[PDB]
């Protein structure tokens, strides 16, 4: 089956709650496996202690740069970048989980959770799952963003892992 993973997020050191994500290993196994392992930390690195560094209301919440903490870094469990697996899944609406990139075949660890339908990203960013629960926590993170993407509170993934 598909993995269920979680992110526990804080804003300025106080808990916002948990976001539970389904990872679509049935469609994008390599992409789902990268995110799953970065949530557990089983390769020796991952999302624990890293931030949502760019959050744009009415668009998306972006995170995953655990090496530079500024949108320029992150790495995959395979190496510094890996290919676009496929574009089968689309950015159909809020709750879509998708990979950030710096052009074709540059997936690392950065990702975003959509708060609207971002269909203009179809065929350019690999969608690999969706929010199962905690969309209210995603909307709390969204509220601390701005049109520039700069956050008004430090938004940290304090813990993360796999539920099943
Ligand atoms: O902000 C976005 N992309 C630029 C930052 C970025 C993303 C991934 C990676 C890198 C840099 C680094 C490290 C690694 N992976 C590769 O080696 C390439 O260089 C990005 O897609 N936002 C999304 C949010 C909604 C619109 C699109």
């Amino acid at each position: 089956g598909n993995p269920l993973v979680y992110l526990d997020v804080d804003a300025n050191g106080k808990p916002l709650g948990r976001v539970v994500l389904e990872l679509k290993a049935d469609v994008v196994p390599k992409t789902a496996e990268n995110f799953r392992a970065l949530c557990t930390g089983e390769k020796g690195f991952g999302y624990k202690g890293s931030t949502f560094h760019r959050v744009i209301p009415s668009f998306m919440c972006q995170a995953g740069d655990f090496t530079n903490h500024n949108g320029t870094g992150g790495k995959s469990i395979y190496g510094s970048r890996f290919p676009d697996e496929n574009f089968t899944l689309k950015h159909v609406g809020p709750g879509v989980l998708s990979m950030a990139n710096a052009g074709p075949n540059t997936n690392g660890s950065q990702f975003f959770i959509c708060t609207i339908k971002t269909d203009w990203l179809d065929g350019k960013h690999v969608v690999f799952g969706h929010v199962i629960e905690g969309m209210d926590v995603v909307k709390k993170i969204e509220s601390f963003g701005s049109k520039s993407g700069r956050t008004s509170k430090k938004i940290v993934i304090t813990d993360c892992g796999q539920l099943s």
